[PDB]
């Protein structure tokens, strides 16, 4: 199962984590006309709706009847704007096809032909469904990690199939993700646009370089017995999670040893078995996280090996209530249970102390 799926999930990602990982220069040099600000303040580019466009046509040239949530909508830009996205993907499949063009796979077809600025259009706009608890769709966040991107650091590339409200499928593509930075060994191939990671729930996570994504490493978490060795992934961004509650639960457990990255590589590094405990506790409480932030980490986490929850009841996490998660932050983990459970107390502990 899901074998056509996976294929495409991959293909998809891997063409839109070339486009921008090459953007990422002259975005944030031509920041003044590729950056708009969305009505909670938040940046989006033009390589996040190029992205959203790569993929979402990709799917429908391949699935034409299927749904998608996504991040991003194509209300109000230009026509100017539109039309440098489309030259960002145009300039993208010169290089791509040159260079990396897969046997017998479709990115655009008859029906989505993506030739025109009203194609473009519409193909963002497919990203507008709400989710919810039956049948299957796609979950994507084109640029994960926008205000990383920007800085030049880390961010992602994730989509995930959802069926009956559980994540059947991930896939996060690490364009500028450096294995050796987290003083781990980088494989053959990693340098023109980092790596891809994927997983099908019951096959197993695997992750391969994203210029190669034919030769595929499988993948788990690591089991540290003492929380003094342990590592703890958190993000950069101190407006996004509770960092000073999260150092209480460092404290708490005697972890001395952090790693501050944007996105969902964080899930990735975690998999991988680089660092031990995802912590992203809620500043305020009445945020719901998104599910496109969490969707794809959650299937490659589980079948590492790990355990994956919010940051205060201790539940698994329910991707089939829409667009939001309804429990408050989120914690991920190596496991084991007892491992995962004293986090996740600790971390109710210091919230309800507030
Ligand atoms: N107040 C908040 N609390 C939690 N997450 C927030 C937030 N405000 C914005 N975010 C989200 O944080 C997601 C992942 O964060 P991080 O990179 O810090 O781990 C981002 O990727 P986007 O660039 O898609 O916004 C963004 O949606
Ligand atoms: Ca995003
Ligand atoms: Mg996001």
């Amino acid at each position: 199962a899901l074998e056509r799926e996976l294929l495409v999930a991959t293909q998809a990602v891997r063409k839109a984590s070339l486009l921008t990982k090459r953007i990422q220069s002259e975005v944030i040099s031509h920041k003044d006309s590729t950056t708009i600000t969305k009505n909670d303040n938040s940046p989006v580019t033009t390589g996040d709706y190029a992205a959203q466009t790569i993929i979402i046509n990709a799917i429908k040239s391949n699935f034409p009847d299927d749904k998608v949530v996504g991040e991003e909508s194509s209300s109000g830009l230009s026509d100017a704007f539109v039309s440098g996205i489309l030259n960002e993907i145009k300039a993208n499949d010169e290089v791509y096809n040159k260079n990396y063009k897969k046997d017998d796979f479709l990115f655009t077809n008859d029906q989505f032909p993506l030739k025109s600025l009203e194609d473009v259009r519409q193909i963002i706009d497919f990203g507008n469904y709400e989710g919810g608890r039956k049948g299957r769709f796609w979950c994507l966040d084109p640029i994960d990690g926008t205000k990383g991107f920007l800085r030049g650091e880390q961010f992602a590339v994730c989509l995930a199939l959802i069926v009956d409200g559980v994540v059947q499928l991930g896939c996060i593509g690490c364009p500028n993700l450096v294995l050796s930075s987290y003083g781990a060994q980088d494989l053959k191939g990693h340098e023109s646009f980092g790596y891809i990671f994927r997983a099908v729930r019951g096959l197993g996570a695997f992750y391969s370089p994203s210029s190669d994504a034919e030769s595929w490493t499988k993948i788990h978490v690591r089991h540290l017995k003492d929380t003094k060795d342990m590592i703890t992934l958190e993000g950069v961004e101190k407006g996004h999670s509770s960092h000073d509650e999260q150092t209480a639960i460092k404290n708490k457990l005697n972890i001395s040893k952090s790693l501050h990255l944007d996105s969902q590589a964080k899930y990735c590094l975690l998999a991988l078995g680089l660092a031990d405990v995802y912590l992203r506790l809620p500043i305020k409480l009445s945020y719901q996280e998104k599910i496109w932030d969490h969707a794809a980490g959650n299937v490659i986490v589980h079948e590492a090996g790990g355990i994956h929850t919010d940051a205060m009841e201790d539940v698994p996490l329910d991707f089939g209530n829409g667009r939001t998660l309804a429990t408050k932050g989120v914690i991920a983990s190596s496991g084991p249970r007892e491992l995962h459970d004293l986090v996740v107390s600790t971390s109710c502990d210091v919230i309800q102390s507030r």
